[PDB]
């Protein structure tokens, strides 16, 4: 019905958000290591010491499947994939370093772009929507 159809019409341009900034994110040259899954031939130990993996490409995924009802929900996988980094790449030889700083900026980069081009009252009527359907 008409609740229904207005829910799904604030989803759709939520999807048609979140999609054009992971794109603006992958294409950002710095973030190319996370735009795609680790190679576990190069990173052999990184599934015995990161518990949930997260990218770009696995982003996208997840907006197509519908699994984002909130912007914040979006950034959280962003900072998920920041803080494997901080925990994956320890703070010793000057190649950690280098990915170290690029986790922060692309989590800082994410938060910055839905801050200043996501409508507060659109990104209210998300939360109200996830809310809906948690406790329904
Ligand atoms: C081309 C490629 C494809 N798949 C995985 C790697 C890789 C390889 N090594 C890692 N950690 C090591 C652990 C020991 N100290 C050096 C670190 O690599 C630093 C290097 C900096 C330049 S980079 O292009 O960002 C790849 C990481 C990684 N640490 C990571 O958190 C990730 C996501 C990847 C990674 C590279």
């Amino acid at each position: 019905g008409p609740l229904e159809d207005q829910e799904e019409n604030t989803l759709r341009e939520l999807r048609l958000f979140l999609r054009d900034v992971t794109k603006r994110l992958a294409t950002d040259k710095r973030f190319n290591i996370f735009s795609k899954p680790v190679d576990i031939e190069e990173v052999s130990d990184y599934l015995e010491v990161i518990k949930e993996p997260m990218d770009l490409s696995t982003v996208i995924t997840k907006i197509d499947k519908h699994n984002y009802l909130t912007a914040k929900d979006f950034l959280k996988d962003i900072d998920l994939i920041c803080s494997n980094a901080l925990e994956y790449n320890p703070d010793k030889d000057p190649g950690d370093k280098i990915i170290r700083h690029r986790a922060c900026t692309l989590k800082d980069t994410a938060h910055a772009i839905i801050a200043a081009e996501l409508d507060p009252e659109f990104n209210k009527l998300c939360e109200e929507i996830k809310e809906a359907r948690i406790k329904r």
